DNA sequence: TGCAAAAAACGCATATTCTCTATGCAAAAAACGCATTAATACGAGAATTTTGTAGCTACTTATACAAAATTCAGGAAAATTTTTCTGTATAATGGGAGCTGTCACGGATGCA
């Protein structure tokens, strides 16, 4: 549910990351991937929302996806 | 402007005579013969002698085992670059972008 519920926000990636050259929504269902790659590694009693952690593993879920993701070639991140 | 007609030239009488056609002289070529000498070739002698044939001998090579002294193909470490994974903590709370001037056709639904 408080993953089904923080859902809204999320939209921020997106807009941040519009598609990355690939999809809004493959934009949004890659930093999904995040958002339950918030809530276990999200961490209680720390002191605020991971409004300011959530996000961060979102943005570091989408990327690596968004490039790893789409050139139909792989690139490196290097 | 018709000729009859005269003198000198221009045509029928020979000397001259002089290119001229005509034979004996003579001088040196030539070529023929007496011929002489030398040289081009035949006769004999034995001397070199190369080629042709045999056996011995030295060089050259046919061959049979193989790990010479050297090449290489993997195998397994590093070495450094690069790749994938994981992580970094205030608040942030519904998305733009053309379709609105085509003509005609064939179903397929909705709407009383």
């Amino acid at each position: 549910k408080m993953v089904q519920s923080n859902l809204r926000l999320v939209v921020s990636i997106a807009k941040k990351y519009m598609n990355r050259g690939l999809s809004f929504q493959d934009l949004i269902q890659e930093g999904s991937l995040g958002l339950i790659r918030a809530a276990e590694k999200f961490d209680h009693e720390k002191g605020y929302k991971f409004s300011t952690y959530a996000t961060w593993w979102i943005r570091q879920a989408i990327t690596r996806a968004i490039a790893d993701q789409s050139r139909t070639i792989r690139l490196p991140v290097h």
